[PDB]
């Protein structure tokens, strides 16, 4: 009588109906005849577990499933779509009555392509692998246990296809126990993070993406399970430091959603440099608030702050005790950006200089010597001369090409030092001199193009004037 | 209506919403709409030719083209790019359906280099150049002929 | 951590990082590592002084200096390079904050043959011969003040 029931309440569903009408008109009736011989041989299986027969009957109403179980037995392979069956009792008899599970597997079924994928992964023979994958849902489930939270985390994790198909594949080569591990490092934190709606917000966004997932793995595969609770703990730590202020709150998500630093970040947390983390993320706090809600500082911060090499750069610079080197430097930087206002052609040079990572250390370099005033009326030349250069394209655009070389640079900062300074303007109005002779003649430009872009050349030019 | 369809399809992108809400914020509030009346005017100078609007749908949705558009509009420049989109749009209606040949269009104005120097040479006035320039993009496609290796190495080449 | 940041640069050379395979090839594995404990414990015994490492960045980045260090560790002359190493920091501790100064020894030491006579003069013990010729340096530059065709023509005579 169950069965006549399904039928029913599958027959009912308008969707099925348009379906099936189509399917008898193509001439396939025979495919609908077979799968509803194998929803009756479910049934059937399912036997005296009326749970499952619940649970058959939230797979069937899906028209997205009943659609894919008729591609798949059109096809001829029903005994897979018999053997995926077998399995989910199999799955849903040794749960018995753990409603929480068995509410993830309603769950996780409904979602089309989570099914389309066990069919695929039953289809090939690899049954074993399916058994195992439940096996560990169910332990991880009963492992949560009274922590709501976590087990949220795991279904939203679960509910993405692209986090679910690794988890298959490191089940597949025997990696259980990693997962098993890994799962464990969920619980110890959110255990550690408890009511702090931020650090729950970073974890849900970060463990979604695959490659911080793939990382983690990587790692808690070698047994590091120190080093992943380490970060873990200084990421909480870096959100509760941050305080209530979001503009640093979105360059943690960026920075920490960003595969490579994650990757910095966890080589510097396994040698034992936690402190080293912890003060370069107050230092970010004081640049970003010091920094006030000037859009353009910002932006450059987080463009010189995305690049993993001078992420690397500071590091180093924090770890041996000269994070006050890091401060004076991005208050020359915000001082530089405060006298350029609005005149964007010159805050482009300022982010072609600083978004080049020699040129940063060069700078930071420059600053720990106390030096640096060399560089603020080096800064400030920059402006006297691209405010001197106006409408002339060409001229704006040899020094596009002439200051990102990094030599060339050093040499224009060893003349600022030892107060040349005229000198070096009375360079920069030179070179518009022969841009203005040399007009539209693109040759002419051409050779003072490269009589200009080498340093030697150049350190030669700046004896003559 | 295609405007609005380009203009939704420009600002979906994130960085190029970052970059027009910058340029909102440092008070150059006429500079976006310069852009947007260039854009515009390319649009229907268009018309019917469909494959040069896609080729606009390209360029125009990438950050980097994006951003060299605002700050090359920002400074008085506004007409080197009309000319440029112009030059395209002739390279684009001689170049014909020879849709290998507007792959590789599609192909060299997407890095932003090259786009760059493009807009220095129609900048001072030496856009026939770039016409000739394209035409001889166009004979050396045909004259090759189909024979993918060669056109391979074509791409590479100007790349 | 500034020890991996050298040695990542150093092997990010393809010219060093052939040397490096040739050596592991003839089976002088343990000259290599010797070198490498050389770098190491020349870098903390720099200490804070960033200048010094930067100048160990650019004299060891060099594919002739790396290859001359590694033929003088080959032969168990380890304790000639320990010794250099160590003049060159009391050179540049002493030295101050003279950035044009700093910019002469950088200029000096990148050359190999001078890197090669200074070498062959430490080895023989004449150690105080280099740090007073190194403080005539420091002496003649000072004494220059801000006159650059001068330090020209005295970079010129000491290259």
């Amino acid at each position: 009588m169950v069965y006549e029931r399904l039928k029913e309440l599958i027959e009912e569903n308008p969707e099925i109906q348009e379906i099936l009408e189509l399917w008898k008109f193509i001439g396939r009736e025979d495919v609908v005849e077979k799968l509803f011989e194998v929803i009756k041989w479910a049934v059937e299986e399912g036997g005296n577990n009326m749970v499952f027969i619940s649970l058959l009957k939230e797979i069937l109403s899906n028209p997205e499933i009943f659609e894919i179980l008729l591609k798949w037995v059109d096809i001829g392979r029903e005994d897979v779509v018999k053997k995926l069956f077998s399995v989910i009792k199999q799955a849903v008899e040794d749960g018995g009555n753990n409603m929480v599970f068995l509410s993830l597997l309603k769950e996780l079924l409904s979602n089309p392509e989570i099914f389309e994928i066990l069919l695929l992964w039953v289809e090939i023979n690899r049954e074993d692998v399916v058994k195992k994958f439940f096996d560990v849902i169910k332990w991880a489930v009963e492992r949560g246990g009274n922590n709501p939270k976590f087990l949220s985390l795991l279904k939203l994790i679960l509910s993405n296809p692209e986090i679910f198909k690794i988890l298959l594949l490191w089940v597949y080569e025997n990696k259980e126990e990693v997962v098993k591990k890994l799962f464990d490092v969920l619980l110890y934190a959110v255990k550690e993070g408890g009511d702090n709606e931020k650090f729950l917000e970073l974890l849900k966004e970060i463990l979604s993406n695959p490659e911080i997932f793939e990382i983690l793995l990587e790692w808690v595969e070698e047994n590091k399970e120190d080093v992943v609770k380490k970060l873990f703990d200084v990421i909480k730590y870096a959100v509760e430091r941050g305080g209530d202020n979001e503009k640093f709150y979105e360059l943690l998500k960026l920075l920490l959603s960003n595969p490579e630093i994650f990757k910095i970040l966890l080589e510097w947390v396994e040698i034992n440099k936690e402190d080293v983390v912890k003060k370069f993320f107050d230092v970010i706090k004081w640049a970003v608030e010091e920094g006030g809600d000037n859009p353009v500082f910002y932006r450059l911060l987080k463009l010189i702050l995305s690049n993993p090499e001078i992420f690397k750069i500071l590091l180093e610079w924090v770890d041996i005790n000269n994070e006050d080197v890091v401060k004076k430097l991005f208050s020359v930087i915000k001082q530089a950006v405060e006298d350029g206002g609005n005149n964007m052609v010159f805050i482009d040079l300022l982010e072609l200089i600083l978004s080049n990572p020699e040129i940063f250390e060069i700078l930071l370099l420059w600053v720990h010597i106390n030096r640096e005033d060399v560089v603020k009326k080096l800064f400030d030349v920059i402006k006297w001369a691209v405010e001197d250069g106006g409408n002339n394209m060409v001229f704006i655009h040899l020094l596009r090409k002439l200051l990102s070389n990094p030599e060339i640079f050093e040499i224009l900062l060893l003349w600022v030092d030892i107060g040349r300074e005229e000198v070096v303007k009375k360079f920069f109005e030179k070179v518009l001199e022969a841009v203005k002779e040399g007009g539209n003649d693109m040759i002419e430009i051409k050779k003072l193009e490269e009589i200009l872009l080498d340093p030697e050349k150049f350190e030669e030019l700046l004896l003559e004037v």
